[PDB]
């Protein structure tokens, strides 16, 4: 029948009952914690292989699909919603944050545009660059982790360029739509495993819970979280996609229900995409020249929650150190949360990664992630749907906005 | 004429007896032997820079090239073939080793199913991923080293997905076949300058012989090693192709005479498949189509003399430790044995950088190579030659019961 | 109309009239310095960022696209003139300092051998190889830095395998075709930015002068570097070209005036080659199946200038320390910097990176760089130019030579 969903609801309430169970009748040391999330480890090396040929490939096929006279209306249509949602999603993040309480940036700066730009696309595949200034001069280095944002940068580039090219270069088109295709189809591969997966992934998530005080104090700052993603995900999004078609906004979101609930269940926005795919086209009848390029792209660019969530947490780990912010700190969080969100592949532990860089910009140190990582699993299930969520509206607004090319 | 074998027996002569000329008539110290042997380290480096395009390419040419409908029987007739082999060599080294006597492992067991899902492919190809407790909780690192095992697997899973996506994703299978018999011709131009870099190579590997002490005390372990690999190579691996097939089993090794010949002179199963390729389809008469398959594929994952060699070489500096060995502790070894033969490519020096996994997995320091680095080259010699034996034994194997599908 | 060079020009001025009103009129601290040539490193992070692809697929094309019959004949003409031409600016480079007087070498001549084959292709596009003695025995480790030397043996080798294979083998040829017309394509994209770029890259450059002491204490060397450069441009390398082809050299230089100009203005052999690709073909009237292959391989490997400045700077600098030089140590400074030359990819900033092996070769500090790093824009200035005119002196030459194949 239907066991993509199924198996997964059954993962996760079995999940619940088995963390519950161990962690009570149970008194485990923290090495027998760690050996008994194995699995969701696997998963989750599973899911961080697969990212790389994915975006890569994505971005590429996504660019050179569109013919050189619409590439630049359709991708200008795409970048300008996808910038103005995540602003939006910014700024009320940081309003409700402010509001409610619960609780060396230039270098920070630059160091966006310097990852824009790498000086090796080989290392940026696993590597990211920082600097420090020290004495005052300013030295940088290579970390570890993958520099998403200018791998981006670079195909959409060679995207554009391969596009322009034409049938000289429709070499190059075959071999990403078939990477591509060939990467969608491991996906589909590892959503095999996913449900066992997932199993352990949140039973030893809801086994670190030392004692509930710390679900008790991180009270308040996950309504905050919760408030602000209903809010973009009821009110904003719909309002703007009515001002753009006028169209009932909620059927769209009914039709969308099947991949709302798989992103709910997995906590993943890339794993869900063959299901966006198919209820963006089956259903809700949207044009498929449209849908090919703004689902892949936006797929890992047009994150609101994320931007949202990393807006937050920043600033509530900030009032939990004092530290009272000014104007301009309150800015450099919001333009970094936005690299943040376009920084984070589609998985699960992503959005904590990429948080580290706008917790430096305000200078904090990279420990205090552990403030908040207790109950962090809770609101990425939330994230990621509304993570797709814009995604699907920004379907129907860009297929509005282009009725008069197709 | 037929310089292949001719210059390579001259070259071995030639070493041999300039290594003992030298080491005698000449007392250099040990930056003049460093100096001395540079030609068979540049070989060394030339072999090692061919192995990741080979590998990548022998497996994913060699999985797409089966048809979706007979992928699934050939490769489980190969993958049993060689899981059984392995294992008995295996058990025949270790009964063998204990019989004679000559003289945290779950986490080194946790590290192989980790190292089968890299975390990035870029990374993958030049690191290695390694955990270590410490006050307990686990922490983990990338040291360097090629992941040959997470790379075979992604390999494997790749060439499946293309050969299902058939005429549409037939665009890749070009491109690595392309690059496939690429890579085999840069093979075949290392193998010019094979004779002269094999001659240094074995003759700087007898003149590091402090005192002849070594090998005396070396004795015993020798013994049991080239026992096992006769008696795996006459008795067993004969006996398995009688089984299957009712043939005369030594007719099949001496019309792969050549074969065993180059590999037991060069020391490389991966530089002598072109000659294994000859013989087994121009003399013995195999079909190509299985052949094409069996051939590259085994000729890294089939290594019965090197896991016979790891399982020895490790309870022997086991005993040599005293650290008496339970039934636990060589069951580690067993299945580590197993993956450091995967983990190998067909080179020289391979065999003991995939040692340390298998010494770390009981408990040892990493330097205990030292204590058999001196007479490694003799016993590779003849380790090779059954790992090859093995492959073109599992060729008739697979062919025979692969008759129906023919 | 022609804004290639036109705003370049006004870009240098401005530089030029921006850095002495801002050194003068103002009194900034390093940490603001720093931050003013901001735009210049990020130029410098694209440039650096093109080079890898630009690098493969050039050599990579323009091998394989000679026939397997000619490949021979045009390959031996090009690298025959390329090999000789250097040796010649490295002699008049060490004469000339060695007349005018301005003020462990076995394991660095051994490093270039044991870098030209790379262990690992991964690690060779972002990390070299280097061995140092300690206690005697010999110590290897990778340092960071692209490998180009590793990487352009492998394109030529593989070139050359793909050029034999055919038809067969026409596939990889395509793809390698595409991927550099689409790094052309690229390089002309930031062709664009360019100009902004170098304002900031001139402008803080002569912003770090710190009194003018500087510029006169590196006088005599600077005039050393531009007496040689001059010979070698307008002497020694017209004569060359007049033995071999009967013409006026001189109408070639005219000819090739808008390309001599664009590498004198913007410092980078390989951004302005398709500028001469066009002077080379349009107005001198040569063959496009020679230049093809002349142009694109020379862009990188043929540097004459560069050459002449490694030796006239490492003699300069072992001068500055004492350390009297023996015929021995001119030697082991002329072979490394020629293949300095080789080793430096068509950007700014290389020529530095590559001094650092000629200044190790002869047992010195790393940190000498800054003896000479003040003035080094203006000297890169005029070595991008003799580059380029070089690679285009040698076109004429091999096309007159290859009369009889065309
Ligand atoms: N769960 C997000 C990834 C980023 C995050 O968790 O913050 C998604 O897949 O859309
Ligand atoms: N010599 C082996 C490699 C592994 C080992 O030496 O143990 C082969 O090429 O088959
Ligand atoms: N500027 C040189 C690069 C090498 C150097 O600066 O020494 C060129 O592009 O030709
Ligand atoms: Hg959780
Ligand atoms: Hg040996
Ligand atoms: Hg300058
Ligand atoms: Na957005
Ligand atoms: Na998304
Ligand atoms: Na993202
Ligand atoms: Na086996
Ligand atoms: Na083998
Ligand atoms: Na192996
Ligand atoms: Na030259
Ligand atoms: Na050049
Ligand atoms: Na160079």
């Amino acid at each position: 029948n239907n066991w993509v969903l199924l198996s997964t609801v059954a993962a996760v309430v079995l999940g619940i009952t088995t963390g519950v169970l161990v962690r009570e009748h149970s008194n485990l040391s923290t090495l027998e914690k760690f050996y008994f999330a194995f699995p969701g480890e696997i998963l989750m090396r599973m899911l961080k292989l697969i990212i790389l040929p994915l975006i890569i490939s994505s971005m590429i096929t996504g660019v050179a699909a569109l013919d050189s006279n619409v590439s630049g209306k359709i991708g200008l249509r795409a970048v300008v919603y996808y910038f103005a949602t995540t602003l939006i999603a910014v700024i009320l993040g940081i309003v409700l944050v402010v509001s409610i309480k619960p609780g060396s940036t230039v270098d920070a700066m630059l160091d966006l545009i310097r990852n824009m730009f790498p000086e090796n696309l080989v290392q940026a595949a696993f590597q990211q660059y920082k600097t420090k200034r020290e004495e005052y001069k300013i030295v940088g280095m290579y970390s570890d982790g993958i520099n998403v944002l200018g791998l981006i940068v670079f195909a959409l580039v060679f995207g554009l360029v391969i596009g322009k090219m034409g049938e000289k270069g429709q070499i190059l088109v075959d071999f990403f739509n078939a990477l591509s295709d060939a990467t969608m189809k491991i996906v589909q591969i590892i959503m095999w495993y996913m449900p066992l997966g997932i199993l352990f992934l949140i039973a030893g998530c809801i086994i670190e819970v030392e004692d509930w005080e710390i679900f008790r104090k991180l009270g308040l700052y996950m309504a905050t979280v919760l408030t602000g993603l209903a809010i973009h995900s009821i009110v904003i999004l719909p309002l703007i996609y009515f001002i753009v078609v006028r169209k009932n906004p909620f059927r769209f979101a009914m039709g969308m229900a099947q991949a709302l609930l798989t992103a709910l269940m997995i906590s993943s926005s890339s794993a869900t995409l063959p299901v966006t795919f198919r209820c963006a086209e089956e259903n809700n009848q949207v044009d498929k020249r449209i849908t090919r390029f703004v689902l892949p792209v936006g797929a890992t660019i047009n994150m609101d929650g994320t931007a949202l969530y990393e807006a937050v947490a920043a600033v509530f780990i900030a009032q939990l150190n004092d530290l009272d912010l000014g104007i301009g700190q309150i800015i450099t969080i919001s333009i970094t949360a936005t690299s943040a969100s376009i920084g984070a592949a589609g998985v699960p532990q992503a959005g904590l990664v990429t948080m580290v860089i706008v917790l430096s910009a305000v200078g904090l140190p990279a420990e205090d992630v552990t403030l908040i990582i207790a109950v962090d699993c809770l609101l990425d299930r939330f994230r990621t749907m509304v993570n797709v969520l814009g995604d699907a509206f920004g379907t129907g607004i860009v297929e509005k906005l282009s009725k008069k090319e197709l």
